[PDB]
């Protein structure tokens, strides 16, 4: 008859409280639990038979990997079990793009994993975690969401888990994707525009159930003035691979290519990436000799985007080709 | 008759070459002299009497504390004549949203200053050097322009310095601002449809002349799994203060607060910022206790923009009070 | 103490009702009365000392010009009260950038004058409204508001009534402005980033009290295949002025333009505009002769903008070139 | 070898001249030959071999249907033959995406089919036509460009023809897609991210060699106290459809409707379409009772777009459902 959808939630501002109904950016998160964010939306059955379950309860910008994890091989679990068609996951936004981001790559399951959080907690006034999870719902419910890689529902459209980042502060459309949204959905009926290119869930050659742990990988933001600090420390406590956040095209300063070179000998894949981050892509051996120091570029992926993609890449492969392909087809 | 104005060259991609006719992305910056750049726009002599002068030939990307302040004191004594109007500045796009918040701060003069690149190299089909920088000189002869505060001419545009950021890699249009263009340029013409409400030039508290040196600024990065090892790294090697680039409303991890109450103790300032720059800004208290950790909150601007205001604030104050007006105001 | 605020309703999406909670597009408007939007958001009584008053209750694209008028006489008069700080107008989002706008033009008066109204109706969940309202109201009771025209609080913006418009369907970030927002209001705070360049309020030529009734002034869509049809039959019924919503440059067809010039020699204000309203302007005499022609070009302002300007205009002159001139500075 | 591709030259700014190199948007259009254009992009022969063919030299707001029929006849030859790999065909921009659409819909080919144009005319400073033209023959000629549907190139991006408006006058980067673009082309190379979900050319139920004509449609603008004076005159003067470019959301004043309702009796389809192009979409039954007034929605389509389709559909169908599903799958 319905759908069998399930709710797996972590927390987040969709579940926090704010001081009073004025409070909209103001508050605290991963206050309430999974119930009773079911309860707060009576509509939800007539889109589904919906269960909740609390893997966590936490504020997302305080997420861990092995928190990644945790929530991966849950979801593989219950991706697994016939009597789930799908699964929605309520998660802080702070670093949402960066968990829709790895459930994209690491699920072999064509069944539709939907993300959402939203921008204001559910005790503030036009609070859009109600509606949102409502869509998270709808959308999992829907036979069209199979086969289309992990989406994220807010702000009434449906995003690619894999390009849409948080890049607007306070609003509520603070969710967008340099390469738009797939579709949008609208009381209850889910209408699309467009679909992924790139490779996901199904087609992936990663897979949740053959990962233990993953490798250490960090960011360095790339400014005038910077020098090779940041990198190196980074390195020395453990990084095996380097997210480049430079300026423009993934450029790098005279003054920190040589660490970059040093680092790429010792071990350390060097990736560059950009703080350039509404549109367009780093391109390989544009402003650097990509091919000679044999780093590699992170194609249209932001610096955090990049740190999910190098650290599943790794857990198959330290080939810096091959990591190059990998940045070019996920 | 026609304005007097100054073309100081620095380098960039407009003074670049390219391999090929058809290579508008991988080329070798800061080849070409300020003489042959205006030698290579005849229509100039219309618009004003100009003549150039090298101050440097560098990639932005490569830019230095020195190499700001050489620039910025130069600007301030052509200002001081009166055999010049109008300041037109080339610069690479990679930092030139820095050169050009950093004069906005410190050259107290209503003379019209306009910094101006190009995505393109000069010998790529198609280049947007030439009119760009036709734009630029434009709008530093129009009278109109004066009491603006420095201006960037880039797509036809007419971008405050203040808030104007290199958002889009490769296309023409990488030049974005959260709050629009003040207007634009077309075929000689100034459009203007909004005013600069924040703090410059003339009205700034700071003043060039009085800035010998500029104390060390640097920028960490947050994001799933950070620790607070690159903040101590850079610490501990001499910043005075410490951009905080984190994950939604400059949100820190639970992981990396301790470390940054003992910095600030120690004497490090704590600027939040964040890499959601499309739109909104980081409010104080909203997600860290600001208050009570004595940190400062960096409103709208992003990191590296919110580098040189720190910068800037820190040769005339360190309390952290009257730095956090000063982010509010400018 | 606190400052009076009052609130004009005038129907609107935002005092309209839906079937059930999960209906956020599908809805019935105007349909609650001002005092239960009032008794809705309890915490507006921290604001202001706040009154509502129901001008009328429509569904604003059934809208009339003496609705208008009606509306901008009876602000006119509030404004004249010693009594009253701020005014707030719920509008339905449909005409609102056109109603905005024709106040930023006829109010001779300094005091706030927000207008507001929400994408989904009171009764769907996670409606936009309350929040809407409260910001409208914060907005309007803040002393800093003044002077600055008519502004527009939606989705946590502060917006130019003169060039905010409706531009994305359905999300509640539906406004959007070519030169962006002039700030945000954020838990009751403003924050402004931009000031108006554009002539406004106080500084206007025209005044609502000396206009009687607005000319009649209509608008034709330009496309592939277009003729001169709806051209034609908009003046003979009446039209003393038309809109022409051109391709690009406010361009026009050769079988069109005999149509146009026939048009003008009988009296009739050729304005042309274009629907390619995302961001640019029409130039003068770039596409057609317009000193040739006696034409006069929109500049920036979308069909539906333009038209409101032209009607004002035209209660005070009916020369081509002080229409032109008009339509530059406002 | 190199693939065939043939370039069929229609006129436009690409092919345009200014009266000197500062102007950029006062020019006079279609006045060079295909050949001229070829010539001046040598590097064009390292791509593939190429040859040019004159269609026809007008300025694209002049277009009649008799020259859509034209040019999509001439497409449906040269694909058919053997000696032809890739189709590209330079426009004007002004109903480019009309042409494009109307292509996307007809041609049954999975050959490439690539529509550029240039915002600034070849005597410009900066032109961008030579670059535009010379990706269109890179992406033209890639076999990963086969099945994707008619293809627009400009501002390094590779546009969808369905969806792809000119929404911004002046830029470069004029054109824009709601749902973004499907990738970019830099350096000769093409980068996918993202593949289309609507029908297109060799899924399409409609194809260019059974048409012999195409019914008349036309277009009336909605706004503020809109008479039913631009509907009737339209469907007096032989429209077979109106496109109702209603405000928000397909909205239609109560003022109008009732002259709709007498139309559609007559014979007269009625499509809902809007001036609201940013995003969204018009939704079925929300602001009017569809269904019982048998009306059509135009779904996300812009006004010239939603005609094009309604043109191409109704020369198979007269059924209003019919009509309402070609809406929903194109
Ligand atoms: C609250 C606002 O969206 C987000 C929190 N910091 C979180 O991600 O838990
Ligand atoms: C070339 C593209 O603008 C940019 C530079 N690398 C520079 O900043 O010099
Ligand atoms: C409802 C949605 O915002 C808008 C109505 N049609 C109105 O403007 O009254
Ligand atoms: C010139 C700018 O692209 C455009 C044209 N008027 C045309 O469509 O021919």
């Amino acid at each position: 008859k319905l759908a069998n959808v399930v709710i797996l939630a972590t927390g987040g501002t969709i579940a926090g409280a704010g001081a009073s109904a004025a409070n909209s950016a103001t508050y605290q998160a991963a206050k309430v639990g999974v119930d009773k964010l079911i309860a707060g939306v009576p509509e939800l059955a007539d889109l589904a038979n919906v269960r909740g379950e609390q893997v966590m309860q936490i504020a997302s910008e305080s997420i861990t990997n092995d928190d990644l994890l945790k929530l991966g091989k849950r979801v593989a679990e219950l991706a697994d079990s016939n009597d789930v068609d799908g699964i929605v996951i309520t998660h802080g936004t702070d670093t949402l793009e960066e968990t829709a981001y790895f459930l994209n790559l690491v699920q072999k399951t064509d069944k539709p994993i939907v993300v959402v959080g939203s921008m204001r907690p559910g005790t503030a006034m036009s609070a859009d975690g109600m509606l949102n999870l409502y869509n998270a719902v709808a959308v999992a419910s829907n036979k069209d969401s199979r086969g289309k890689g992990v989406l994220v529902t807010m702000n009434d459209e449906i995003q690619s888990g894999r390009d849409v980042s948080k890049s607007i502060n306070i609003k509520t459309e603070a969710f967008k994707s340099a390469w738009g949204p797939l579709g949008m959905v609208v009381e209850g009926k889910s209408y699309w525009f467009r679909l992924p290119a790139k490779r996901h869930t199904v087609n992936s050659e990663f897979d949740i159930k053959q990962i233990s742990s993953l490798p250490q990988v960090d960011i360095a933001y790339s400014y005038g003035n910077v020098t090779d600090t940041a990198y190196k420390a980074l390195a020395q406590n453990g990084a095996k691979a380097l997210i480049h956040a430079g300026t423009g095209n993934g450029s790098v300063s005279s003054r920190v290519v040589p660490a970059l070179q040093q680092l790429r000998k010792n071990g350390t894949q060097i990736i560059r990436s950009s703080h350039v981050n509404q549109g367009g892509f780093v391109l390989r051996n544009a402003e650097q000799p990509d091919d000679k120091n044999d780093w590699v570029v992170a194609h249209d992926l932001n610096p955090e985007k990049a740190r999910i993609l190098a650290m599943v890449a790794m857990t198959k492969t330290q080939d810096s080709k091959e990591l190059q392909r990998i940045f070019w087809e996920y």
